[PDB]
Order: structure tokens, then sequence, then C-alpha cells
């Protein structure tokens, strides 16, 4: 069934100073709404081609379903990612964090740096690899959904993000979104992804 | 589901450009696999969708982009080579000198690009319906020809060569023009200009 | 000898209405600034690791060349091409342009769409193949620099071109950038690239 | 200029797992061709860095890095392979069953991963110094290994296995195992370590 916009978990001013409103709105109401919108008609149009066996039409259109559908999957992951009240990290996620890179300061710096070096447009992830259950980084280009592990913690690094705000300063951005990471959420998705 | 077309003639009758031992593991393998993973591809896809598992039907594209394009790449390469492919037609030969200035810069031209693919892929002569014009191109691994339609493709994997050419992909690459069948791209620019 | 960041041909304000002061400044002052020394540092280093017989070094810094050296090139022939006196393009290239896209409105169009529709970050060019004499049209992803073709008329596509003014209403800005279109630029351009 | 590095063995030492025509062409052609070219390039992008050909520098960066990759690539192969390999030291043993199990599972996992490869490239087996662990991974075409220090390396393209074991990639990637110089791994692993 059809794709829809989530609601936010919160109204749109709600993380400022970290994320002014005017970014927050557009981000949800335009951007994230045009993927949406995007998607379901390119899954429309994905949908016709198999049924006709038009197997080149069905190729053509896979680079708009992984931008259009990574687009809904990485936005509507990152609003549940974000809280002005976003709490700790569970004892068990700290505890992981603490084995895989030292300490959460750690973390923070590793991935902060590889999100702010990303080159274009595109995403920093902290995410749990089940195979190996072990924490990792990493980053994506564009729109492209984190593959081989379980997302966690996402950080848009596209400049729609930050620029009204933060304007070139991308790395002022990255350093405080930790200051409204949603460690409830965060923890959430790591309890469920070691089940 | 998907199937393998029988060849339009006999494994041998390419000899002496290409090998029977190539043409029978080129169709019978190589094709077949993709044929078949293609179908095992298919399913995981149909049942990624039919559930709403978005991130799964964007993770199996890779696999349908390479075992679709390698059924796609290889059912029109059977049907663009011939024991005696004759000669371009009259409508052909005229927009081959048109866009090239002849039929030897054309051969030149998509030969040194489909010699220089870095890995595996293809070699593309096309139709750009758009802007009116014939266009070469080349594709990387099993990646189908997009953008323009296509009409005459040469197969640069090293399976298609290496057990006759070995290493000496160019010899194989301006031999393969030898059995062009011109009747076939000759059609399928007919049919592109429709 | 070091790359340098260029002078513009005109003061920060001089494309408005069309693209403001704030983004002018900082796509000049702080991005442009920021491949330049970048790719200052870029160079020394692979010409380091050339010096020292490091082949793996010298492979692994071609992506941040490619960007930061595209950054530069992009950059500098963009402010080149845009002015608020464009004038008209000359009669040979109007010329071409009916040869090759039919008239000026359909090569407009068509490049703004393929403009509007990168994913992602990068650019849109208009350019001149010089093997097959005629022109043609392109994006490019990120930095990376139009190849195959000379350019000649490029639209920077990236969010922080325009997003500080058009918001997230990208094709607002990929249609108004042609009323400041140096035609007189993209002339000399043209004929110096059929020589 | 870049050598074609001599073979720690003849041609035929790797039999029955690689043939002496593979070995022969592997090493005679195919590995001579990355040197050659390697140079050409080589001397193509210092005429341009020169000059102050940015955008001709950057042009040149695929060829770099093919042919450079290729000669990286395959001078680790070269010492990876052994007729006898003996096993791995102690530490390259333990290290494995800490990061994978046992030798079994890293075997799978880098076999299956290999021949998964789609078009022309490598499996690796690497270690990461940041976060002292193992890992495996695959690379394209001949991009070398990237962010950990190569141990082991499979190469996956078809000149490495075609003119023996044809079509049938997975029995090569398993056979290679067979001849793995798990000296040189070990002491590439201790070199890694320090
Ligand atoms: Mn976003
Ligand atoms: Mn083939
Ligand atoms: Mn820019
Ligand atoms: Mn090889």
């Amino acid at each position: 069934m059809k794709h829809t916009l989530p609601d936010l978990p919160f109204d749109y001013a709600d993380l400022e100073p970290v994320i002014s409103h005017e970014i927050m709105q557009l981000h949800h109401q335009k951007q994230h709404a045009t993927y949406v919108n995007n998607l379901n008609q390119i899954e429309e149009k994905l949908h016709e081609a198999v049924s006709k066996g038009n197997l080149k039409e069905a190729i053509a259109l896979q680079p708009a379903l992984k931008f259009n559908g990574g687009g809904h999957i990485n936005h509507s992951i990152f609003w549940t990612n974000l809280a002005k009240d976003g709490g700790e990290p569970s004892k068990e996620l700290m505890d992981t964090i603490k084995r895989d890179f030292g300490s959460l300061d750690n973390l923070q710096k590793r991935l902060s740096d590889i999100t702010i070096a990303v080159q274009g447009s595109g995403w920093g992830w902290l995410g749990y690899c089940k195979k190996d259950k072990i924490l990792k980084i990493a980053t994506c280009a564009n729109q492209d959904p984190l593959e081989g592990m379980v997302p966690l913690f996402g950080i848009d690094v596209w400049e729609h993000a930050y620029y009204l705000q933060y304007k070139n300063v991308r790395p002022d951005y990255v350093h405080a979104i930790w200051k409204i990471a949603n460690w409830k959420n965060i923890s959430e998705r790591f309890a469920n992804a070691r089940q």
C-alpha cells in the first residue's frame, strides 16, 4: 500500500537552537514529502514494467526507486533519531560503544569526521552488524540506504539539512547534532537489531 | 518465467571468428545462468515488494540489473552475429556516413572504445531517436544500453574471447566485424526509426 | 605553481535579484576558497607520493584531487559564465544552438530539465564536442569536471548555489539563471572550442 | 620505471590448481601490459602536472588506478600462492578464530563474496590496524584494496581461471585455498601488526 509522509514526533521549532524551525519545516513538509510522492509514482511505474515483462524499463527505474525510496527510509529514521529530550544511551548500548569504539567521545569524533568528509550530498550512520555482532560507522552517498548493517543513528549532511542556519560551516552542524540525538530511540533500535 | 532463447545458428557456424567451445559455454552456461538467476531474483524481489520491504527491494536491484542486463544483452548479441551478415542497408549506410563519415570511421571508433573498456562490459552502436543520430557507447558489466536504441553490440567480457584469442582482445574486437549481422542491424535500425 | 582563488568579474551583489549577495559571498569566499586550499594540499601530497614511488598512496589521493580540482575548475568557469549585462549569443553560437537543439528555448528547457533532475549535488553543462562538431548537454556529479567536450556554460545545482534564496525550489533557480547567462563569455568559449 | 617482477616459482608449479598456460599468459601478458601501460600513463600524467593541466591530470586518473592497481594487485597475488603454502602461523590462526570463528568460516565467507563479484575484480582478506581486526572485502576491476592492509587476494577476473575452469568460477575460488601461501600471508600479517 501507498507510502505516506510520517508526522514528526515533535513540532517544527522543537529542536532550536540546534536546528531551526525553517530548516525543519522545509526538510519535512517539502523535501521528505517530495521523496514520498515521487516514490509512489516510481513504484507504480515499476509494478507496471514488471507486470508487462518490460525488463529494460524495470531496470531503468531502479535509480529513481533507490533515490526516492532511500529518501523515504532515511528521513523516516532521521526524525525518530532527533529529540529535545534525547536522554542517555541505555546501559547495554553505552557498554557496546565503549567495547567497539573505546568511548562515546571517540565514536562521536570518528562519525562526525567521516560525515564531515562526505563529498557532495549524503549521510553518516552508526549501525549494528548482526553477523559479526559489532557496531560500525559508515557514510552513504545521496539517498542510498545504509546496507549491510541495521541503522541506529543517522546524520543528514545534504546541504539542505544545515545551510540556512550554519551556512557553509558543516562541521558546526555535525558537532551540534549530537546534542539532540534521541538516545532512547537509538537504544530501542539497538535492542531490536540484537534480537 | 524468462527462457534461454535458441541461437539462430549452430555452435560452430561463426568459426573461424568465434569458436564452438566459446559459443557453447557462452550460450549454455553463461546466458543460462543469467536467465536462471534472473528468475530467482525476480521471485525474491516480488516477495519484497508485495510485503512492503522497500529496503530489501532496493538491495535486490543490482542483481536484477546484472542478470536482467545479462539476458537482454546476450539475447541481442546472438541476433547480431551471422556466418554471412551481408552489408548495411542503404539507409543505414547513408546514416553511418552522415554521422561518422564512413563505415571505416565507425568501426575504428567503436572498436577503440570497446577495446578500452576497463574490466568487463560491452560496446554498442545505437540510435538516439530524440536527436536523430547514431551514437557509440560502452556499458560496464551487464548494464543494458540506455538512452539510445541498441543496434549492434560487442561483448568484451573475457569469457567472450579468452579460450580463442587469449589476452588479445583487440584481435577479437576487430575480427567480430567480419560476422556482424548487417541484416539484423539494419532491421533494428528500421524499427528504431518507426 | 600554486592555485589561487580568482577574483570575481563583479561585486558580490551584482547578480541580484537572481542570485543573492549572501550566496555569492559564501560561494566564492568560502566554498571556492576551500576547494583551492584543499587542492594545493592534495597536489603536494600527490607530488610526494609520485616522487617516492608510493603508487598505492598516489591512487588513494585521486578522489580528493578530482573533487577539489574539479571544484576549482567548475567554479572558475562558473564565475566567468555569469553577468548582469550578459548580452546575446554571437550569431555563430546562436546559429549552432538552432542547428543542434532547434532553438534557444529548446536548449534552455532541455538543459534546465536535466539539471533540475540531478540526484544529489552536481552541475549541468552546455559543451562543445570537437570530434563530432556538435553542441551537447550533460550533467556531472559532485565536482566531477565535464569531460569529453569543451565546457561552454555551467549551472551549479549544489544546494549551496541556491538554498538561501530559493529554499527547496530548485527549478525557480535553474530557470532564473538564464537571465544572468554571460553570453559574451559563452560565445568566446564557443569560438575557442572551434579553433 | 616500474618492472614486471619474476614469479617466485615456475609457470607449472601450481598445477593442478592453476595451469601453466594460465600462469604464463597471466604473468607475461596481463601483468606485463599493466606495467607497460602504467609507465605510459605515468609519463602523460607528469607532463599534465608539470604544465599545469589540471583537467587532463584528472582525466588520466582512471588509467593510473587501473594499470597501477593491476601492478599492485598482481605483485601481491604471485607472493600469495605456493605449491606448498604451509599453514597459518599461530598468531594468525588465533586472530582468524577470534574474528571469524574458524578458518572454515573465513574461507567460506571470503569465497562467497569473491564468487559473487559482478564482472571483474578481486576478493581480499585484510587487516584493519585502527580497529585491530581482520576484514574481508571485494574490489572492482583493478581497484587496489584500501582502508586495510592486504594479506591474501583472489583474482576473479575471468582470465585468471577460464582456460581451465571455463565458466565455473566457484570451483576455482574454492580450490585456490589449496595453494594459499600461508607463509607469505602470515608474514604480511606480522608486518601489518608492527
Ligand atoms: Mn535531507
Ligand atoms: Mn557474455
Ligand atoms: Mn558550488
Ligand atoms: Mn589478473
